[PDB]
């Protein structure tokens, strides 16, 4: 059955990796399910994500199927780290009444998986990260329109990033993510590797 969750840890489900963070502001519940599915709800959070994926994110169809709904600022992204350099990413399928990071920091475009992406790169000063209390940049493709469910394959991302001088490093964790922030939402996100699909062919 269902392990639900309410503090912060990360750990292996279902044979995925998982990590879920929270400020400890409002209500959250993250529960795991079989294989790659988790659920949550969330209630006038303060700031949470988290999700199912890889210990060691790269290169990857990744394939995620569910729901994912909100009446306020919360999102649905595949969300990673690298180290040397740090680098916190964000490739955003689906949003609420917030699109991500508010049209801040434009750098270009991208095609991946069926739609369009705009990219951007933020930065966070003396804030906390996976290394601790440091300086670093976020890059984020953020779909034009909502989707939920489909294949993201990160490495079209990750080129687009490098096109425009945003360069990843060593990765850490790549999990398909979900995110509130003073917000109200449920999701129930299964995730799976998208390279056992049948040939793509029209």
């Amino acid at each position: 059955a269902q392990q639900c969750i309410t503090s912060s840890q990360t750990g292996n489900h279902g044979g995925y990796f998982y990590s879920f963070w929270t400020d400890g502001g409002g209500s959250v519940s993250f529960c795991l399910q079989n294989g790659g599915r988790y659920t949550s709800q969330w209630s006038n959070v303060g700031n949470w994500v988290g999700g199912k994926g890889w210990q060691t994110g790269g290169r990857r169809v990744v394939s995620y199927s569910g729901t994912f709904n909100t009446s306020g600022n919360s999102y649905l992204a595949l969300y990673g780290w690298t180290t040397n350099p740090l680098v916190e990413y964000y490739i955003v399928d689906s949003w609420g009444t917030w699109r991500p990071p508010g049209g801040e920091g434009y750098m270009g475009t991208v095609f991946s998986d069926g739609g369009w992406y705009d990219v951007y790169r933020t930065q966070r000063v003396n804030a906390p990260s996976i290394e601790g209390i440091r300086t670093f940049y976020q890059y984020w493709s953020v779909r034009q329109q909502k989707r939920v469910g489909g294949t993201i394959t990160t490495g079209n991302h990750f080129d687009a990033w490098a096109s425009y001088g945003m360069n990843l490093g060593t990765h850490n964790y790549m999990v398909m993510a979900t995110e509130g922030f003073q917000s109200s939402g449920s999701s129930d996100i299964t995730v799976s590797d998208g390279g056992s699909s049948s040939l793509e062919h029209h």
